[PDB]
């Protein structure tokens, strides 16, 4: 998941990424491009959900 807005003070967009399995909210700018990439087919897994055992 995600939410995006446009800040009228700096005239740049902002985004948070929301894990589809644990619902944690990441600054999109805190994540590398590999861990931001989403496909229109499967849920976005955050760094913890991607990395944790079973
Ligand atoms: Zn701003
Ligand atoms: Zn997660």
């Amino acid at each position: 998941g995600s939410m995006d807005w446009y800040c009228f003070e700096c005239h740049l967009p902002g985004e948070v990424l929301i894990c589809d399995l644990c619902f944690r909210v990441y600054h999109s700018k805190c994540l590398s491009d590999e861990f931001r990439l989403r496909d229109s087919s499967s849920p976005w897994q955050c760094p913890v959900c991607r990395s944790i055992k079973k």
